[PDB]
């Protein structure tokens, strides 16, 4: 199936958005969630991951983005602060267990950052 995403939008540079990735099931705490993004004309690239409670960030977003999880609500959040036009992309979340099973994708949600 597919994961559910929300929180995208169009925002002035320097603004913030918070994306959500929501999964169904009873196994959410066992899932590792990864965010990817694709800017127009470019390839899909790693953004951030939460592996149990461990967090990892691409060099381009470290410090500005924070990934977190609320296992009680089956949700991972990506808080994006200090947004730049180069953060404009479709953002996708991906789930899996430790071996690479239980692997699902979200459809993608748009994040657009205008310059001043």
């Amino acid at each position: 199936v597919q994961l559910q995403e929300s929180g995208g939008g169009l925002v002035q540079a320097g603004g913030s958005l918070r994306l959500s990735c929501v999964a169904s099931g009873r196994t959410f705490s066992s899932l590792n969630i990864v965010w990817f993004r694709q800017a127009p004309g470019k390839e899909r690239k790693f953004v951030a991951a939460i592996n149990d409670r461990n967090t990892a960030y691409a060099e381009s977003v470290k410090g500005r983005f924070t990934i977190s999880r609320d296992n009680a609500k089956n949700t991972v959040h990506l808080q994006m602060n200090s947004l730049k036009p180069e953060d404009t992309a479709v953002y996708y979340c991906h789930s899996a267990d430790v071996n690479g099973g239980m692997d699902y994708w979200g459809k993608g949600t748009q994040v657009t950052v205008s310059s001043h």
